[PDB]
């Protein structure tokens, strides 16, 4: 961490992007971020931001260096001390976020998906392994 | 064999997850993407490891009729061994994921929105289904 992943080709829906690894115990935060280019501070398609200190888990967009409105999961399924599976799922209509093995949120796209261009995973997490398919 | 059928209707971005055990005896195991409850139903994916052979088989089915075989390079599976499998639509195909890598990708021949039932048979013990 951080890690990144860099899509010169894109993502098309039926992209999955599968991420896992260790939630450490003294976490306060981490984030996956679908952003539209490598400089600092990119818009993002999709901000994923499971917050253990707050126990909250949200998703939002960046863009202009603007963030929209954010959304929020029902609940936390991620704990401190405990390993984590993630997929986040492109379709026509938006991302799918299935956590361990149930789907949890749906985030309707507000950046067109064909301006991704890397996948940024960040913050207390200890990662196991980050595959885009 | 095993039978779900598909629950919100199929699209670029369905995620089929199968996890399953492969028994020490095997010979092969199969997927396949039914357009139909019928038995004759056309298969719009069937993924077929060989492992008595060492490939896999990819094909389709139409008004009883296979289509052209795909048999694609080793097999990304071992008598005796656990599994996960994706099957990912997208708009152009499906996606076959196995452990950490897209062995192969198969061209949609048949529309995808035939899609309505996912099988699973042969020589395999299944864990699990999900579609996401």
């Amino acid at each position: 961490v951080p890690h990144k992943s860099s899509l010169p080709e894109g993502i098309a829906p039926g992209t999955v992007l599968r991420i896992r690894g260790l939630v450490p115990p003294n976490a306060s935060r981490f984030h996956v971020n679908l952003l539209c280019g490598e400089e600092q501070g990119s818009d993002a398609a999709l901000h994923f931001n499971p917050r253990l200190d707050t126990s909250e888990v949200v998703f939002n967009s960046k863009e202009q260096g603007s963030w929209g409105r954010e959304e929020r999961g029902p609940g936390v399924p991620f704990q401190r001390g405990q390993p984590f599976e993630v997929l986040i799922i492109a379709s026509d209509d938006g991302f799918k976020a299935v956590v361990g093995d149930a789907q949890y949120h749906h985030f309707r796209h507000r950046l067109p998906l064909a301006r991704v261009r890397l996948v940024e995973v960040g913050g207390d997490v200890q990662l196991d392994s980050v595959r885009i398919f």
